[PDB]
């Protein structure tokens, strides 16, 4: 060093990093990027638990983003931005295994509470340096430290064979880990407080966070939580032993392939193969599923999530959680026969019976026959908006809205803080077309605070907006309440109880308290439904 910026210069266990001032509207924050935590995930490392990054000589640039984890990328709509922000935005490698700290310019003298996002794809894909999971607002505006990390996603992350030592499973959950536990060692040489950490995340990564808190070893790496659009429980986010072991054999098969001799083959394929194949192991045609999920190994996860929070004590945990106005609408695009961006998806009767067995590819006969019972509205059985609809309804409830209200309800009356909320307002911004709603992942932006950037068009109403939410979320972070205790007239936010079942809607608009969570719809998902597998 010498002639360097003071403020860029920090150690941390593994060895010191500079890192870069950036720009944010209100003034400069400071970015450490692509840090490593772990040794790279490759060769004869490759389906194994990461191994914590051993020290390094010098000082390491943290100035970019780093590789990006190998994933399959998206080819639906070549060319359109709605489903481009998502792609990966760095090269893909099986070296990928860096995190990154957005903290204020300078940084605080007394120390700051934390912030960690996990992003979502599926457990497919995703990456934390997209666009929409810029750190840089929070850290600014709010003072916040920001962490983002990359985990293994599809077959890398996830591809498992129960009981083995060379593919254990849930090992994207365990770089996920070591991260927090990085976090918890080296946050302080960033000004940020290890004792107030709040995991936050969106669709897989709100699974993931659910799954963190079902699991022991994770418990004592956080303090607090946010779930957006996703829950551990629910019908996408883990496979049974047996599952994951037919899928990952399957896979092999399919690529050229005693668990160790099988496992010795599958890394000597290269990764490019593995992606290729890795959407032919799924047992029906479907949306909403993915091939590689964390599964139930009797580890990480002891029992299913199911029974995790039936039978948890969550006494000392704050929690808050919701879901977009349209969970459903954007994997319909994906392969249910009549919906498409570039129309107005308006389907048939015929189109949405076959609809409801693709996106509830578990049914038996007489369950699809209820599902399409409950979702038919029997004045106008055949009309093509209310079908449509029905469709994304359908979708929605039954893989996050649902799932959500039970984790709530089961929460709640178990120990938890629990605040709920519905997120209500359709981007300015947004290349979907107008059927689509407010389609998952479309909070994001504003929880991260885009709209403060004056290049990004959006309205003066969203900039203030965006401002509101990143307030909840930051006091959330620093109190387990989204509250002011200043601000005391501006509408609470109630907690959400089972007596009450309250959450709030968030738009334009000023608070509105809202009493339940698609109530009767949701009795038929988590009351009923059950008791008709079982015939």
């Amino acid at each position: 060093e010498g002639r360097e910026d003071p403020q860029l210069l920090v150690r941390v266990r593994g060895g010191q990093l500079r890192g870069i001032r950036l720009k944010a509207p209100g003034g400069p924050v400071s970015a450490f990027l692509g840090i490593p935590f772990a040794e790279p995930p490759v060769g004869s490392r490759r389906f194994m638990p990461p191994e914590p990054k051993r020290p390094w000589s010098g000082v390491l640039d943290a100035t970019t983003f780093q590789n990006v984890c190998y994933q399959y990328v998206d080819t639906l709509y070549p060319g359109f931005e709605g489903t481009e922000m998502w792609n990966p935005n760095r090269e893909l490698s099986e070296d990928c295994l860096y995190l990154n700290v957005w903290t204020p310019y300078p940084r605080p003298a007394s120390p700051t509470p934390v912030l960690i996002w996990i992003y979502g794809g599926g457990f497919y894909s995703g990456a934390a340096s997209l666009d929409v999971y810029d750190g840089r607002f929070l850290a600014q505006v709010e003072g916040a430290v920001l962490v983002s990390m990359n985990y293994r996603v599809g077959t890398f992350g996830f591809l498992a064979l129960p009981g083995s030592r060379e593919a254990p499973g849930n090992v994207g959950l365990l770089d996920q880990r070591l991260a927090l536990q990085w976090v918890q060692e080296n946050i302080a040489a960033f000004g940020g407080d290890p004792m107030s950490v709040t995991l936050f995340g969106e669709s897989a990564g709100a699974a993931s966070v659910g799954m963190h808190i079902l699991s022991l070893p994770s418990r004592s790496l956080f303090h607090r939580a946010v779930l957006q659009s996703g829950t551990p429980n629910g019908p996408w986010a883990t496979v049974s032993a047996g599952e994951a072991r037919r899928r990952a054999t399957l896979l092999a098969r399919l690529v050229g392939c005693n668990d160790t001799e099988l496992i010795a083959c599958l890394r000597t394929r290269p990764a490019q193969d593995l992606v290729d194949h890795e959407w032919h192991v799924l047992p029906q045609e479907s949306i909403f599923r993915f091939s590689f999920v964390p599964v139930v190994d009797g580890d990480f996860l002891s029992d299913t999530p199911e029974a995790l929070i039936n039978t948890g004590d969550f006494q000392d945990l704050q929690v808050l959680v919701g879901v977009v106005k349209d969970e459903g609408s954007y994997f319909l695009v994906y392969g249910v026969p009549g919906f498409s961006k570039d129309n107005e998806s308006l389907i048939s009767r015929a189109q949405f019976l076959a609809g409801v067995r693709i996106g509830v590819p578990q049914a038996s006969d007489l369950a699809a026959e209820a599902v399409v019972l409950h979702y038919t509205d029997w004045l106008h059985p055949e009309d093509p908006t209310h079908l449509r609809d029905a469709m994304s309804a359908v979708v929605g409830d039954h893989n996050v809205v649902c799932p959500v209200a039970q984790l709530a309800g089961r929460l709640a009356a178990q120990g938890a803080r629990v605040y709920a909320y519905i997120f209500e307002h359709r981007a300015s911004t947004l290349t979907w077309p107008l059927w689509m709603g407010v389609p998952h992942g479309y909070e994001i932006e504003f929880i991260f605070g885009l709209p403060l950037d004056p290049s990004l068009n959006y309205t003066t109403e969203e900039r203030i907006f965006a401002q509101r939410l990143m307030k909840y979320w930051t006091n959330f972070a620093r109190t387990g309440d989204p509250n002011d205790p200043r601000d005391s007239k501006s509408p609470q936010w109630p907690p959400y109880t089972t007596a009450a079942q309250q959450y709030v809607s968030l738009n334009l608009k000023p608070l509105e308290v809202r009493r339940g969570l698609r109530a009767q719809t949701c009795a038929f998902w988590n009351r009923f439904l059950p008791k008709l597998l079982s015939a």
